[PDB]
C-alpha cells in the first residue's frame, strides 16, 4: 500500500496498470535526474540555491547564445550556490555542470530558388533565397525537402543545378533572414563541430565541466571528433550525443557505442522527422540505452507551458511520467527554467511527477528482461551487481550502498533498475557530479581522509552513507540495506556484497 | 518493414521498445476514435464536412454553455455536414453526436458563510457565500478547497454553525461565482442538477448518441442518469466522466453501472495532486480494457494547438501514450471549439494514433487479455476470440463483422486486433455508437433486407470488402475474417470465415 | 475439479505441478495413438478384436521375423477384428497397419551351436576374409560389412550382441582390425553388430527390405517405419522405392544411431513422421543420453508438426507380470507430456503373457498425462513458434483452437478428405478431441499417427446438395461423440468444414451446442 | 556447446526441448543425492566402498526386516568404509545413514487357496479365525476396519493381487464380492484405498527401532505410512530430545497422506516420494500426478523430496536398465527430485554397483537438460518477500552464480542452513557447503546440488582467519574434483559474527593458485 507495491505484485502488464494506486503514496528518494538550462531567470546565486533545493541536479549551460564570459559567470554562480550546502557533507548534493554545444548549422504553391552565390547574402527575397552550406547540391536530389525557420516553411527541390535549386513552396508562411535551415533525410556532410564549437569545447575543458551535450551527431566519426577535440586534458568528460535527425536515428547504434550517452533531442528531431514519430524514436533511445546501460536523455518541451504559467498542462504531466517509465535517466527543462516564470515550479513539478511514475514501474517484468538481454560475463563487479539488485528486491531495501572511485560500480547497479535508490560513495567530486547521469544514483561526496586501516576506511564511509540516508528520509534505524564494497585494499574492484540492518548509531 | 511488425515480433517489451522504427510506415486504417468538441471555430457546415474529412468520428456538444435553441443549430449542422457523404455508402462515415453535461494574500484568513452576500464579492467580505448549502457537513479539521479552477487553496481550521474559518495556503486575486472543488470529499450534491434533467429530456429529443455524465462519484449516481433517460433513452450509451478523488476510488462500482468513461484529466487535476493523474489514467484505461467497456482519454491533449499549427513534444507523447495504454478514444476540448487550428489539430490526432497502434506490443496484450478473461459457455465470446487469434496469425487486412446491436463487434474489439473492424450494421445507431470502440470502422448498409438470408448477409460482406479497398485498408487477394450468425436476429454470431479479398 | 482443470489455470509450471490432482479424473477421450506390436500373442481374430476394444489404434508389424505368408495373415486377421465393429459406424474405430523394416544389420560369423568367452583386455582380431566365415573362436572374429575398415578409425568402438561386448580397435589394417576387448561376455553365433559415432555406408534398404516393401504395397499397408535412417537421402530411397503405387504411404523414419540424431532435421524434412527408436538407440547412445535424444526429437517434431512415437521397453516388466513398474507408468506418462503423438508396446504385445493389460495401461496412463498438460504454456510456444502464413486453413486451425481452449468444447469436429484440415489442428494440442470426418479410408487409417485425432470412416453416400452433405457428416460426428461420450446435449462444439466441394478450401468455423438427436 | 547450454538460452521451454543435446557432454559435479538400501549383495565393507565409489551419499536401512544386530553390523561397516578415504579431507565423501521404519500393517491370518471374481468373502475380526483362513472366511489383524470403511469400499490383499468390495458391514464382520481374484496366501498384507486409517503414527516395533536409531547416531528416518501431521509429530516425540537433530523424512504412501500433504509437509523436514506402495494404495496411473505435486510443493517450500522405488527395477537382474527407467530417472531429476533412490537394486540385486553408478550418470545429464531461465524465475517470483538477510544474501548469490557461470557456490555453514537456503532457488553450480559439524555434512546430502565437505582443521584463534582457511578448504576441494580451476569465478558466502544465524556476506572471487 506504499510505492505502488500492490501494482509491483502483479502477474501482467494489465494488471499492474489496474492495481495503480494514487492513495499509494511515493518514498521520499527520487531516482530520475533533472536537469536546468540556466538562463536569465535562473542564474543568480540566491535562484541558483532554491533551484538545487527544489531538485535540479545538473546545470546546463546552452552555447547557441551567450560568450565566454557570461558562461563563466553562469558556473561561477552554480559553483558559489552548490558550495554554501558543503559545510554540512550529509546534506551536501553534488551538482554537474554541462556544456551544450551550438553545432553545425545551415542559416538565412510557388516557385523559389535557392543560391549559393554570395551577392546574393546582403538581398535575401521572396523569390531567391541564399542559404550558407555549399556543400547543399551534393546532398539532395530531386523530391528532397527543405525546412526553414524551425520547420514553418517547406520547400520541395524540382530541379538541380552547378550553383543553384529550384523549389516549389508546400507550407507557405513569412520568410525573415539568417533562419534555420533542415535536410529531412539527407546524409549532411556538415563538420562533426564548427569552428565555434572547438573554441566552446575547449573552453568547457578549461572550466571543469562534467559533461557535453554534443548537437548534431550523425555518426560515430563525430562522436569521436568531438573527444578528440577534448584531448587527453577533457579524457573523463562525458560526452553525451544529441540525436536531432533521420541519419542520427538510423547509426543510432554506432553513435550509442561510441558515445558516454545519449539525448533525445525531441526539438530539433521534431523538426527533422514528422512529429507523429518522435515517440517512436525516444522509446526506441530510451531502450537500447537501458540495454546497453549508458545514460539517456529525454529533452525539450516537457512542462513547455510553465514558461508562463505556475502549473503544467496534462499533457507535460503525461509526458514526464511516460519518459520516466520508458525508463529515461534524465528528465530536461530548455527555457522553463532557463528563461520562464515558474523555473522553481518546473523544476520541483519534474520532481514530484518523477518519484510518482518511479513507483509505478513494472520492476518485476523490467528486472526479468533487463537479465535476460544482459550479456554473460566473468566480470565479478557485474555479477555482484545484479547479485545486490535481486537482493534489494527480496528484501525491500530501502538502499543500496556503493563505494566508488570512477563511478563505474554504481553504473553498473543502477543498469538493472533497482527500486531501491543507489548511494554512491565518493572522494571523487567529479564521480560524484557525473553519478546523476545514472537512474537512481544518490551521490555523496566523502571529505574525510583517506584512514590508515583499510578497514575502518571503507566502514567510515559506510556510516556516511547510513547517515546520509537517515537524514534524506530514504531509510530509519533497524531497516535492511545492501553494501557494495572490495574485500582488499584499492587492489580489485566492487565485489563483496553485505546486507546488513541500518544501525542506531 | 511496414507497421512496426519487426518490433511486434520481440520476445520482450524491452527488445519491442529498441526496435520501434520510425521508418516503419503504419497501415492505412486508424483505429482510435476522434471525439471532437464543436463550437466556435467548428459549428459552420462548411469546416464540419472537412473536420469530418481530417478524422472527426464524434461531435462532443458541451451543455456548460450554450442554449438548446444553439446547440439544435450545433446538431442540424452536424447532421448536414455528416449526410452530405451520404450518397457513397461506399465512403459515407457515421458520426455520433455526444451531449456532455455540467451538473456541480498568501496566509490571509476567510471566512465561507452560507447566509446570503451575494451582493459583495472581496477579500475583506471573505469568500462569497457560494451554492453549496451542505459544505460544512463534507468538510473536517485539516480540509482544503480549491477556488477558480484550483487556481486559490484554503485550508480549513475552524468549523462553526453556519460558517467556516479557512487560512489561505496558495493566494492570489479572488473573483466572483467561479468554480469550487473539495479534495478529498464526499460531495452530496444531487447526481443530476435541475439544468441536467432539462439538458437530457433535450438530447432524447435530439436523438444523441451518448451522454457524457459530469462528476460521478458512485453507482447511484449513473443509475440516476439512466432512470432519467428512462425507457425513450434506454439505447443512449452513458459514459461516466471520473473527475474527483471518490469517482477514482469507487470506480469500480461506476465501471460496471456505466457503459464506458471517460477520464475526465481537466477537473481530476484540479481535485487530485497534477502529479498523479498519470496513475488515474493508467489504471481506468487499464480497468476498463478488462472489463470490455470503451474509455475515452480526455482534456489537455494538443492544448498549444488553440494558438499554433503544430502541437507541443509533450503533446505528440501524451497522444501516443494515451493509445499506447489502451484507450479507446482521444478529445479534443477548444482545440476543436474555439482555436485556431481546428483541423490541424484533428488531423495530428489521427497521424499520432495510427502511429501508436502500429507500436503496440499486441503479443503481450492479446496474452494477457484472453488469460484475464473469464471461460463462458458464451458462443460469440469464442467466435470473436477465435476470430482475433486467426487475424494475427494470417495478419489480415481486416475482421468483417455484421452486427444489428454492435454487440459482436464489440467482442471483438475488447481482444485488441491489429487488422481494423469493419462492423456491418443496418442501424444507425449501432454505427454511430460503435465509434467508442478501438478498431471499430463502421459502415451503415442502406440496401433494402433481401428476401433469402444467405444472399442478405453475403450482400453485406461485399459491402465491407468494397469499404475496405477503397479506403485502402486491404486489396485483392490479401486475407480477411468475416463474422456472421447461422440465423437472422441479434445473439448468434457463431460463424467465422478467413476469405481472400476479390 | 476434472481434467487437472485447476492445475490448468496456474501462472506458473511450478504451481501447475504443484496443483496436480490425483482426485481430478480425466475425460473420456484418449488423445494418444497406441501402437501394437503383432505377434504369437496378439494375432488371432479373437484377441485382436479386444485388443482393439482395449485402445489398440495401429497394428505394428515386425519384418525382423516371419515369412509373407505368417504377416499376410496377421494383416488378414486384423482386417477381420477391424471390420467386425464395421456393422455400426457410429462406433466403428479405424485401425491402421504398419510395416516395420528389418533394414540393414552387420552380423558375425558361426563357432555347431557353442559360445566363446571374451575376457577383460584381451586381443580379438576381426576379419572380412570369407575363410573365417564359420571359423570365428576368441582370437578371430568374422564380419558381413566389408567397408567396416573405411567407417571406422584407431580409437573407434564395436559393440557386439546387443551392446553385451565392446571392443576398441587399436590397430586398422586393408582387410582387418585388431581389437581389444573393453566388455567381455559369451560370444555366440550371428550376432547383431552397432558402430558407435559412425558414417556407416550400408545401403538405405536391404535386398530383403525391397520384397518386404513392395509386399507392403501389395497388402495396402498404411505406413512403413524405416530402420536405421542415417541421412535424407535414406528416406528418399524408401519413398523411390514404395515409387507411384506406394506414393499414399507415410514414411516414418526410426531414429536408431548417433548419425541419425545429428542429421535429425534432414530426416524430419524428408519423412512423413519419426519413432523415437529407444532400443538400438540405446545401444548406439549411452543410456544416460537417450531421454535428451527422445526430447529433442518429440520436441522439433511437434515444431514441425509432424508425427511422433514413442517405442521400446515402455511398459516391459508387463511382457511376464500383470501390472508395470513404477518407472514404467512414469515412462509412459512422461513420453505423453514430452509431447509424443503415438506410444508403442513390442514383446508387451507380440509375444507376452500380458498383451490386453498392457494396452489398457497405456491407454489409462495416456489420458491421465493429457489431462496434466500445461496448454497454457505450450499453446502460447506453440503460437508464437509458428510461422505467419496467408494460408487460411493454418489461421482457421489456429482460431480453432483458440476457440476451443474459450468455451472448454467437447470437441472440435474436422471435415477431412485428406486429412491435412485435422492434422493443422492436431498441431496446435487442443485438449479437446478432434473428431475427423473423413469418406477416404486411408485418411482415417493414417489419423491416428496425430495426438488428439479420433478419426471416423462415414459411410453415407454423397448427397446431390453439397450443404445437406456437409450437415450429413457434422451430424455423423455428433452421433458419435454422445455415444463414445465425449459429450451430451447442450454442450458446446467446434466444427471446421469449407466453402467448396474440393480439398483444401477448410475456412470455415462454427461454435454451435451440441443437438438432440 | 558443453553443458546443453545452447538449450539453457532458449526462450521457450518447447526450443529448450529442441536444442537438447547428446554432444553436448556434462561437466563434473553430479547435484542429486543417491540413497542406496543396504543388504546382502551390498553390506559388506569392500563393497560399500566401491559404492561410495560409485556414488553414494546416504545408505538406506530397511526396519521392515533384519534384528537390531543385523543393523548394528551395516551401519559398523558403512562407517568403516566411509572412513577408509579420511586421511585426505579434500576428497573424503560424507555418507550420511538413514533409518526406514517398518510402519504399521494391516496382515492376514493363516498353503493357499483360490478367490474367483463374482463370489462371497466375508472378512470376520473374531481370533478364532486366526488359523482357518479359506475361500469363504479371512482373518484380518486390524480390528477397527469396520469404523474406516462403507459400503462400496475397495480392500486390497497381498500387495494389491486380490480385491474386495464391501457390500455389507456388521459389528465385527465385513462381507465383500471379489472383483480381482488369485491365490490367497497366509500372513499377506492388505491395504484400504482412500479410508482414514486409524493405526497408530508408529508400532510397537517402530517405537524401539527409533530408539535404536538413536543410540546408532543416524541421520535421519524415513517415517513410513504418514498419514497427518499429528504422525510426524509422534515420530518427533518418540525421537526425543536425544533425537531432536535426527532430519524426519515423512514417507506418502495412500489417499490420505496425498490428501493432507500440506500438513505433513509442513511437520516434516522432508518427503520420499514412497511410488510402491502409493502405487498399490491408488491406480498405477495416477503415480505421477502424486509424485509431480509432491515434488513440485517441496520445490517450492524449500524442504527435501526422495523420488524411490523401482526406478532402476530390472537392473536386480541385469546389468543395463530399461528405457523405461533410464526416462524414469532423468524425469525425477527434471521434476526437481532432490534425491534418488534404489531398493533391491542395490540391497539385494547383481550388479549394485552398476545400479549406483547409472544413477550418477544420469542425474548429470538430466541436471545439465533443466530449464534454469524458467525455474529460476517461479522460485524467484513464489518465494515471500522477507526481512532475513540470509534469504537476500543467498537469491543474490544464486543471481550472481547465473550471471558469471560461476563453477561454485562456496557456503560456509555450522547447522547447513545457509547452504540449503541457496540449494532451494537452483542454480546449476555446485554448493561446496563447508563445515565442522559431521552431522551436518552428512544430512546435506536430501538437498539438490549440496556437496558437503567436512573441515577437519582447528579452529584458528583469529576468526577472520579462521573463516579464509575453510573458503581454502573448499577452493582446494573444487579444484581437487575438478568443478573448476586457477582464474575462473566463484561464489563465497560467509556472515559477519560466529555462531549461525548470520550469513550476510557474498564475495565474487576469482579461484588462486
Ligand atoms: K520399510
Ligand atoms: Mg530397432
Amino acid at each position: 500500500q506504499t510505492q505502488q507495491l500492490h501494482a509491483a505484485m502483479a502477474d501482467t502488464f494489465l494488471e499492474h496498470m489496474c492495481r495503480l494506486d494514487i492513495d499509494s503514496p511515493p518514498i521520499t528518494a527520487r531516482n530520475t535526474g533533472i536537469i536546468c538550462t540556466i538562463g536569465p531567470a535562473s542564474r543568480s546565486v540566491e535562484t541558483l540555491k532554491e533551484m538545487i533545493k527544489s531538485g535540479m541536479n545538473v546545470a546546463r549551460l546552452n552555447f547557441s547564445h551567450g560568450t565566454h564570459e557570461y558562461h563563466a559567470e553562469t558556473i561561477k554562480n552554480v559553483r558559489t550556490a552548490t558550495e554554501s550546502f558543503a559545510s554540512d557533507p550529509i546534506l551536501y548534493r553534488p551538482v554537474a555542470v554541462a556544456l551544450d554545444t551550438k553545432g553545425p548549422e545551415i542559416r538565412t504553391g510557388a516557385t523559389l530558388k535557392i543560391t549559393l552565390d554570395n551577392a546574393y547574402m546582403e538581398k535575401c527575397d521572396e523569390n531567391i533565397l541564399w542559404l550558407d552550406y555549399k556543400n547543399i547540391c551534393k546532398v539532395v536530389e530531386v523530391g528532397s525537402k527543405i525546412y526553414v525557420d524551425d520547420g514553418l516553411i517547406s520547400l520541395q527541390v524540382k530541379q538541380k543545378g552547378a550553383d543553384f535549386l529550384v523549389t516549389e513552396v508546400e507550407n507557405g508562411g513569412s520568410l525573415g533572414s539568417k533562419k534555420g535551415v533542415n535536410l529531412p533525410g539527407a546524409a549532411v556532410d556538415l563538420p562533426a563541430v564548427s569552428e565555434k564549437d572547438i573554441q566552446d569545447l575547449k573552453f568547457g575543458v578549461e572550466q571543469d565541466v562534467d559533461m557535453v551535450f554534443a548537437s548534431f551527431i550523425r555518426k560515430a566519426s563525430d562522436v569521436h571528433e568531438v573527444r578528440k577535440v577534448l584531448g587527453e586534458k577533457g579524457k573523463n568528460i562525458k560526452i553525451i550525443s544529441k540525436i536531432e535527425n533521420h541519419e542520427g536515428v538510423r547509426r543510432f547504434d554506432e553513435i550509442l557505442e561510441a558515445s558516454d550517452g545519449i539525448m533525445v533531442a525531441r526539438g530539433d528531431l521534431g523538426i527533422e522527422i514528422p512529429a507523429e514519430k518522435v515517440f517512436l524514436a525516444q522509446k526506441m533511445m530510451i531502450g537500447r540505452c537501458n540495454r546497453a546501460g549508458k545514460p539517456v536523455i529525454c529533452a525539450t518541451q516537457m512542462l513547455e507551458s510553465m514558461i508562463k504559467k505556475p502549473r503544467p498542462t496534462r499533457a507535460e504531466g503525461s509526458d514526464v511520467a511516460n519518459a520516466v517509465l520508458d525508463g529515461a535517466d534524465c528528465i530536461m527543462l530548455s527555457g522553463e527554467t532557463a528563461k520562464g516564470d515558474y523555473p522553481l515550479e518546473a523544476v520541483r513539478m519534474q520532481h514530484l511527477i518523477a518519484r510518482e511514475a518511479e513507483a509505478a514501474i513494472y520492476h518485476l517484468q523490467l528486472f526479468e528482461e533487463l537479465r535476460r538481454l544482459a550479456p554473460i560475463t566473468s566480470d565479478p563487479t557485474e555479477a555482484t551487481a545484479v547479485g545486490a539488485v535481486e537482493a534489494s528486491f527480496k528484501c525491500c531495501s530501502g538502499a543500496i550502498i556503493v563505494l566508488t572511485k570512477s563511478g563505474r560500480s554504481a553504473h553498473q547497479v543502477a543498469r538493472y533498475r533497482p527500486r531501491a535508490p543507489i548511494i554512491a560513495v565518493t572522494r571523487n567530486p567529479q564521480t560524484a557530479r557525473q553519478a546523476h547521469l545514472y537512474r537512481g544514483i544518490f551521490p555523496v561526496l566523502c571529505k574525510d581522509p583517506v584512514q590508515e586501516a583499510w578497514a575502518e576506511d571503507v566502514d567510515l564511509r559506510v556510516n556516511f552513507a547510513m547517515n546520509v540516508g537517515k537524514a534524506r528520509g530514504f531509510f530509519k534505524k533497524g531497516d535492511v540495506v545492501i553494501v557494495l564494497t572490495g574485500w582488499r585494499p584499492g587492489s580489485g574492484f566492487t565485489n563483496t556484497m553485505r546486507v546488513v540492518p541500518v544501525p542506531h548509531h
